[PDB]
């Protein structure tokens, strides 16, 4: 059972009429969908959870539909959000829609026969729908009594300051109608998404019945709570660098790593169980984090992205910046380590103070005399030192390190 | 001051920023409006209360807009209604719109210069409004927290089985936008209606501030509760003479209770307040009910309708039917007196049975013999009598009275 496999990965929060849905999956290929609203330049890690689930369904022969909310992004999903969001402009939303559509596409196969993926956009049907048609044909099927009691919006109806507009209150009906549109258009019988989307999904199941007299299903994937109780890292490399992305996975807590392998990679459950059991009986610290980091970093940023993240990680730890490119240095200045902008000619002592690495020039004196300051890796032990011109690599980068762990990159101006 | 005068008639339930509206009315003509939704093929006496108020404003030099809800009648006003209403089709709503527009027109001056009345229909702007445009441009200004605290819908928001659909819940936004739309189109700065419409009116005052940065006002007229606790009008008394004959209409007013009649002159007539008060002084040994019936019947059904009602009332009181026309007997058949259809050749005994004036032929015989029965106002005491052909007036009508008061109209088949 595909559903059963997803359960042992931890990827099933809830599922409507599980026995019927499972019989439909065993019967043959179904079509399913997940929606993504455009609220930013790019998706982030959280979005991968249902997005990679679409691919898991496709790998079992089913047909995934990835919807971008061209219309619903002009409305705003309130589900489990504490505060009303400001409306975005049509112009901004459209540019975001195109970027998110192009981000989604490489994660699904658009060329594998009958079950090839489909890109969709609900603006196609909401852009020409009259309000009276929407109020009558769709709105009559919704009880405000039930709507105001849904978990996703209940808390917004406590105090009026942090209330909810009629605009965001109507969102649930737009996403409901989406399910009925994709049912009629492509035979979609399953919608998946995170557990916050449950109420938006069941509205689409019910409305699809009332409108199209068809039985469809929903399945939710979990929202991740870390083992310690906690929870942004974008897929766009110009927002989160491949090096920062890689390091984020490297620092995964021991109690989260195997679950995260299940959620964010396509490693078999057997290989994941073998890794956990190797980590268990080996008398060393876990190595799973390195496996997770390579896996997801290659997935999102490719082999080139992976090797650059490794190369930077290696040089930062070794002290040898000779391997690094200019582009490698640009990731460091974006994301990887704290940075400052100093005009050339400064001595190493005033380098430490201005970056908030050393408090005073007198403290920098003893710090530099104690052989505790590296410059691009090579020890420099004398206070009165100035940077040689060769040390400013690619004309604009030198990397300070106090002790072993404290970094600042100076981007000379 | 037009507002003070209306208050002396008891026609003002509530008013917003009253001092400010009063100064605005005193400065010069304003444009004002009232809306009427098509829920039947005719208006009834209730609608007269705000409709005649539109006229009262026009007589003071202001410009009335009478709006018929071609769009809101496709949605359904839930305010202070115990139960969800069934949706009406576009075809039948359009029928009602034109009948109601034609009913309303004679009550206002459409040809008196600058302040000529205007007929409006909110389908002209809602019939083609896109739903996203509606949810964004209008629905963002509406707090759901506030909507569910409107008195008009509180009784519907407690239990799903007596609940409210998203359809009827949104009605408040359409009426709110109407006000803003009429403000921009015509400079409308005032909306009137019954006190049941208060929440719909104040939502339009608010939205007009948000959309057009303009100050507008609202004034409501009371809902009439008769002095004996029962709600006014209750079936209903329709303006359409094919639903309520002018004779039935006139008798309704003739039989007003003395505790109501002076309140009803103020509400349903254009008599001066000074005259109404003078009439109430009667203690010299009341004309009020007759003045009320005369005024409103002339208003709604014209002089001809008034003379018809009086002519039938007198003929029924006197028993002499020679004044009644065939159209007059048709009013009687419609709703004036009990009627029964009978095949020609029935005898007097059977007519009395079939009309339920008598329970059996044996009893009818005695009753006839006792001289209790009139035929077209003439005594007939022969129990074995058959009607004469000349007693079928116009070939089709014969009026029976048993005793001094119990009528039944035979309509010969
Ligand atoms: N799964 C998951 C896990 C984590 C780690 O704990 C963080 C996440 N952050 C997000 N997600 C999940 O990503 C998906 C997209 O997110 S969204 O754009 O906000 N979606 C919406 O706003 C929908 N209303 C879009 C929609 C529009 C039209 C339609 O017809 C159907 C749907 C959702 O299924 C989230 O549950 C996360
Ligand atoms: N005043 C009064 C008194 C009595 C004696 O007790 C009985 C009455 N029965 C009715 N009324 C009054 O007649 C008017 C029409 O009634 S309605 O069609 O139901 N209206 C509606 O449904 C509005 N939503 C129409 C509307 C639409 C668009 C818009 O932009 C503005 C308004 C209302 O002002 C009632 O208060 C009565
Ligand atoms: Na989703
Ligand atoms: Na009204």
């Amino acid at each position: 059972n595909l559903i059963k496999q997803l359960q042992e990965r931890g990827l099933v929060a809830q599922v409507t009429d599980e026995e019927a849905l499972a019989e439909r999956l065993a019967q043959g290929p179904i079509a399913l969908y997940c929606g993504f609203d455009p609220t930013a330049d790019s998706l982030h890690l959280g979005h991968l959870v249902p997005l990679l689930c679409l691919k898991r369904f496709q790998q079992a022969g089913h047909k995934p539909v990835a919807l971008v909310g061209g219309a619903t992004g002009l409305i705003g999903d309130p589900s489990f959000k504490a505060a009303e969001r400001k409306l975005n402009t049509e112009e901004t939303v459209q540019e975001w829609v195109d970027k998110i559509r192009k981000q989604v596409a490489p994660f699904l196969d658009f060329d594998c026969g009958e079950n090839s993926a489909i890109a969709a956009n609900n603006y196609d049907w909401f852009g020409n729908m009259n309000v009276l048609t929407f109020l009558r044909d769709i709105g009559k099927h919704f009880s405000v009594n039930q709507m105001i009691n849904k978990e996703a919006v209940k808390q917004r109806l406590n105090r009026e300051d942090q209330g909810i507009s009629f605009t965001e209150f109507s969102y649930n009906l737009l996403q409901g109608y989406d399910f009925a549109c994709l049912n009629k258009q492509y035979g979609v019988v399953l919608q998946i998404g995170g557990s916050d989307q449950w109420g938006n999904i069941t509205s689409g199941i019910d409305l699809t019945r009332r409108l199209h007299q068809n039985q469809v299903f929903g399945l939710t994937v979990p929202l991740i709570t870390k083992a310690d109780g906690t929870k942004a890292v974008w897929l766009d490399p110009k927002k989160t660098s491949p090096y920062k992305f890689y390091q984020f996975w490297i620092n995964t807590a021991d109690a989260d790593v195997y679950r995260f392998l299940k959620f964010f990679t396509f490693m078999s459950i057997e290989e994941i169980n073998a890794l956990e059991e190797e980590d268990k009986n080996s008398g060393k610290a876990p190595r799973a984090q390195y496996v997770l980091a390579e896996q997801v970093t290659r997935l999102v940023h490719g082999e080139e992205g992976l090797q650059a993240a490794k190369r930077i990680t290696e040089c930062l730890f070794s002290g040898s910046l000779s391997a690094l490119s200019e582009a490698d240095f640009e990731q460091l200045a974006q994301d990887g380590v704290p940075m400052v902008e100093m005009e050339k000619g400064a001595d190493l002592m005033q380098a430490l103070v201005d970056s908030e690495l050393q408090p005073s020039r007198g403290q920098a004196r003893k710090t530099i005399a104690s052989n505790a300051i590296t410059i691009n890796g090579e020890k420099q032990s004398d206070p009165e030192y100035f940077f040689k011109e060769e040390e400013r690599l690619f004309g604009r980068f030198t990397l300070l390190r106090r002790g072993k762990k404290n970094y600042c990159l100076i981007c000379w101006k």
